[PDB]
């Protein structure tokens, strides 16, 4: 009814792409809870892209953020980017935000918060160590699962323990991230943007963007292997994340982002494709068109024919063969 | 283990290729009372749309229906259409009509004597308002929804409001009816039939069968647009009744037409093929092929991804734009 | 972490391609009970098939096998099998096998032992009836369901019930062999080897392989459709079988592989290629790709659809057309 | 089925006064593991306290009991207990230790090994500092608390939560092994022992034995008291771990004793009959009268009551008056 | 972790016993939501319980209690009752009572505003019909029933309907304080107090103070029986009110005091000594010793069996015995 | 609020002396259906019972009771049975078991008819071979618990497994019957009714009643261990039809006849104080006063404690020893 709340889910349609359907579909508060999660995180998410924003004018803009929740008529005119029409009317945004319960307000503030920080201190510098891969997925990925699965308990469709197992929280949001930032790889190259962990690639060329180069085709799938080998370590959490999961609605919001995930990762694996546009989805096995991600044992099924799609696809060359069978073995198996 | 049971199905899988599946699937008695339903109304139908049976001796017969039903030797040996032989072989299908159990005989011959009624005053006459376009619309599908859904509650498989709410239930068959209307535009030109209401599309031409004219496609596709909006006016009835639904068998077969039907409305609207044959329902998201309407959330989710297919595709310049864009917005939000 | 078990999944993989994901979604303790319950029963067939195995050595096997269980360093290095590696690295999956709980050791021992001793007396003969034809499929399959039946009881995941009904346990398990039979014909054929029971053939030739001859092509159909006629008793069976499920991961497993094969025989009827070629599996009403093999009802109607496929091309020119006609009658009205 | 499982349960239930049943009561694998788990958990405790061995002999079987778990034929007929039998014939249950999954097997041995190093550790000295009886009860207690909770996690009955927080599952332990220890007092006196911290009884006489003099009692009831004061700093951690239960089985097996231990603190405080023999449970009031440890809120009820039984009988004449009302009044609140 | 929220547990403790744990062991916002609805509530009961208040005054105290929750610093430092400490540090309860969410305040606020008018409106007078006896009860009691019923509806742990249905929230309020009152006779005579509805004792003696004399008993005990037959009314909608409660913590909270009640007037039923002293509520038996009172059927189990234990000792010339009989007999068959 | 309802509930508080507190909890319609069908088998009864009746005016009486069902005027005012009334007043429960869903009709009849058949084939013989007493135990019992069980899964309030597993159904009858059998053995004999089987007894004594002369107190007492070792065989189907339940009121129902079975088998092993008066249940160890019989773990704990007792009290001199040490360990591992 509300001419705001209408507003919101017209941004929510227009910000997102392949998640207004499913989060549109839970049940209760939630809907609402998540809409608005997803719209703030949208608006934050768009101040740290936009690079027409001097660091010493950004740095304060995603430390503050949290605190323009509660500043009714806050809002940002100088954005250049696409999405940015949540930023120029957030006050509309933050109307409802200020609607939600107070419990939902609570995980909401403190999430862009920590975010807040997180991609201030990213701000100056590119992603080195692969231990600090998973931090900066941490902070822009992981502490949405984090605060997604907070909310969820916090409207009591969920067990109190979803929420409280941050750690697997954190990991659906890493799998979906590097999975992303893998992806992306050209799109964010010929974007001015550098994800890929240097500490890894650096050991394929010189710079990150030679992996553009079609003379380094051959080393650029050694790297990109290699960091799927890496975000594959993430599936066990995955699965056992999911398994909690009691409410359908949520299921599904859960499961099928991640599943795609893994269905975009076996599309990618040590396939040239990734360094000269876009790598299409496509399908694998009978079974992955019999059953769908709707119940636990089926996501489970989907995953592991994915997981031999890449399996099967394993060069012995390839300078992570054997840790690429390692993770997919105890994923298998355990 | 009846020789005329047998044979009622025989004549379901005859005469309700589509629906027959879903229909043996169904609990218990549903299933008996379901069949012989889909039998008497596939008579009836086939005696409306007989075109040798003289009005004359239509009404009478349209009229007195549901009175057949307990007329041991009543048959019809005078149809010449194809599946006629539900009439000529009525015995055997009233008979195990008579079998079922008082409350389903209630339903069922209730709703043979109502659309027997409504076939009659149509017989001799087009759809001129948009009134009288729910009002055929009701004669001919609403009253399956109703009568389905009384008997869905009847069995006690589904709450008595299943059965209560005769608009939710009318809902059901009104987006089916006015969708497959849309849809069949043309092959129903090409068989001297109109059911497009007149006072839509006399305000784009002379004739409902000018829009087969190439030199007015344009105008076709701004009513088929209009209507198309006048369909969806429906979703939110329709998700309430899915919503309410306890049973799986009975969700498997409620669900799956509504979905078939939007994504049937999905891929007509602005587009020009309606006019020139018969349009191709285009695949769907990512976020569709990982589901199935199996559970409500992914059918909400299935739904509402449709309802934004629609929106990528609304032009300003259509004269509908703004009321499409609206009620969409509406569903959206609730 | 045991790299035994880690290595028993990459051969079940190897082995069983499809069944292998939906295994590992088995929930809790089943998932390495039937993993390793395919393993050691792979490793049987595989001594039974391999045809560079005089018979007086290979009955002792057979009959042994069930006993080598508990020989720890028990292998078999002589076989020229695709799958002998399960042979060769037994000791591996013995090994594995003996860490399973004590009460389901005693379930797959069991099996493996009457199933030795029926293969050892089919060496020296031929199917010739029909109720010989019954007697090999419950020794190669019918007793794996209700191999699978006990240990879904004893793991207590199912209903007591599940496992002490072996006539439909064995029916889910004759309704698979009798399919991959009817649709390896050829295959299985150039291999030297005849599973048609001689009593059915040998009234369309005298030669079984007389139907590979592009000639008599239509008697074999006929008698392909005779067969087909002979597999579709079972369903009554299946369908009873999967309606006492309970566990989601457990019907996932049971459904899918049945819903294949039914899906199998419909594409393989009166289909003339099932003697020329591999007959791929076709399509089904876009009311069945709008399902999937998770729930009851469903499966009920993905089924009964595949019924109908069969019985409108049913010939009358057909020695069978009345019995293929009878029994999908009394699947449509149990 | 097998004798040596049965002989396992003969002695669970010669050793086990009152848990048998409970124990026998657990659900699916956790049920054969925890049997196993306390039997040699009670051999190794046999070994721990049969003074007819010399320390220098016991300290290595302490070191080494882990070890013989994988030693068939290991066994020691030379102990002169109460429940020899579980080490004259432990090679029966050695032998079904190695029958229980390998992941149980790691938590049950690895607790062994570290159980019998303290166990050995505190052989030659007596309890001091009170840091120090946290230590001692986490030897032979915490870690059986801690190894519980890793096999409840590990068959996946309960949430990974339960296992990996190993600070409550210590909780769990030292709260059972304080209440114990407080309440046998003189039973540990005349047996020759000494578990009180005697940084703590010290401060209030010369000799731990001094406590059972008749002229002593005014000190004995004041140290007395300011145990169960520490003691009853365990409760929060012992309301968030039964907290996190899910499965009835082992709620039952958790909370049981749990509250069998505050009601033996709340008829021990500021009691004198402590050192004048045992103490009896005689009844818990009218809510504890109509509700049972079988939910949690019941459960958190009962153990408010038992805190205010003893809320009330502190007399402001005591020394650990004051923490005691101030531990109590934040069990409480939170 | 609130010294003043610390203290104002200490009082709940400290006023109510019944209530106090499982109070506290309401599910989160509940609980101190409802400690602090009984904190005013026992304070409210305080004064307008205090004969050492002339009226002129108190009157104004129960009129304007509901304002002193938002005035700081209020407190009434002249009570001579021993609870007086709820209103001298009223100002603690009011300060925690503002920290609690506006919905909460809502409900108590309006009942406390409500509760006082009534109060004072029988600070004049004694109850006299039966009517004015069951709206006293509304005014002390009823209410109480209603104001938590709507704080669990509130907090969303319960359906809206429990806080809706003000009726049997009322018969729950309703069925205590009548079992108390008429228990409490002896006591509240010697406290110069008097509940027991006139036009009923006065058939049969010319007091209400009567009852005390030893002459008086018999008729004493037919009185007793009057009104214990008058509130077995009231079980009815206990019973559908717990029916419809989900949520365990409410449950106890609302399921034990009411089988405490049921307890009591089966205790009290044609026993003398509720004019003697307190009766000793004769515990379970055979199968409620079977039982607790934490899920439905077995409060009801409990509940009829005490319905039983009264009937069986009615006495035919009791003139009430015929309605003892009705009641009973229509709570057995409903 | 019906007349003759109300004193259906009257006749079947009088008739059960305990089951009627748990039958009125039963949830829906099984409420009123048990209850009738708990008072024409009660009527039923009394005819077979009744020894002041013919041989051949009692036969076509118990071999047409079930007919009786639809007879509106029939009833015997001839029994001279303490429960006559259920038999003079027959027409109050007809009309009511005639006011039950047909359903029910159908199921509660068939077993009057199966039963009284038995019934009949009983007075002229005596119950000689153990596989006769288990007939007639099915005929007195079995054949009540397959009813009930018929009734539950026809309720639709437990699955449709439970009423399809007569087998285990019937041990739940037969655990029961023999043990009234058992624990009577002075009132069935000071009646002149003999039920303990010949064949245990016979090669004992001559006399049947012989067990009640103090001269052969032994040969009486290893009679009555050898026929409770008997007995103890049926509790692994206790165990498990209990486990098979799902509806909190109908485990209650059927889960604390069986726990009091147990209880007076404890009870009444190796007692003589059988043979000389009325033995009654003694109390449970710690364990179980700390759990009510409504949750299936804390019912194991209770079998698994009182088949303890037992245990303990097995005399090596007894010589059905062994036996009841073979049978209760098995139960130990369930
Ligand atoms: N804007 C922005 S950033 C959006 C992408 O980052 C995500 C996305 C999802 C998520 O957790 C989920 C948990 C379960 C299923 C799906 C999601 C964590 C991080
Ligand atoms: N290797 C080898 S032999 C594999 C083929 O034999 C089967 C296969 C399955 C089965 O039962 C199932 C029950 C339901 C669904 C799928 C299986 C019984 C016999």
């Amino acid at each position: 009814l509300s001419s705001s709340l209408k507003t919101c889910y017209k941004y929510l349609n227009q910000t997102s792409r392949s998640f207004a359907a499913v989060i549109q579909a839970l049940d209760g508060e939630m809907r609402n809870a998540v809409c608005i999660f997803y719209l703030v995180l949208r608006a934050l998410d768009t101040l740290e892209d936009d690079m027409t924003i001097s660091v010493e004018k950004k740095v304060p803009l995603l430390h503050n953020f949290h605190s323009f929740l509660y500043q009714p008529d806050w809002r940002f005119m100088e954005s250049k980017e696409k999405d940015r029409q949540v930023l120029e009317d957030f006050p509309t945004i933050s109307l409802e935000f200020r609607n939600l319960a107070e419990k939902y307000q609570t995980v909401i503030a403190d999430i862009c918060r920590r975010m807040g920080i997180g991609m201030a201190e990213f701000l100056d510098k590119h992603v080195t160590s692969e231990q600090e891969w998973d931090k900066y997925c941490h902070y822009v990925a992981g502490l949405v699962g984090i605060g997604l699965s907070r909310l969820f308990s916090a409207s009591e469709f969920e067990d109190p323990l979803v929420g409280e197992d941050t750690e697997r929280a954190n990991s659906m949001g890493l799998f979906l991230q590097k999975t992303n930032i893998i992806r992306d790889y050209l799109e964010d190259q010929q974007g001015g943007r550098e994800f890929w962990p240097q500490e890894v690639w650096s050991r394929y060329v010189k710079k990150l963007g030679d992996f553009a180069l079609p003379e380094n085709i051959d080393l650029a799938v050694q790297c990109l292997n290699e960091l799927i080998t890496n975000a594959l370590h993430h599936i066990p959490d995955v699965i056992t994340y999911l398994s909690r999961l009691r409410n359908q609605s949520v299921f599904n919001f859960c499961a099928i982002p991640q599943v795609m995930a893994i269905a975009t990762l076996a599309a990618c694996y040590n396939n040239q494709q990734v360094f000269k546009g876009a790598v299409l989805i496509r399908l694998g096995q009978a079974v992955t068109l019999m059953m769908d991600a709707t119940n636990m044992p089926a996501v489970k099924a989907i995953i592991y024919q994915y997981m031999e799609e890449i399996y099967h696809r394993i060069p012995d060359s390839n300078p992570s063969s054997s840790k690429t069978r390692q993770i997919i073995s105890t994923i298998r198996t355990q």
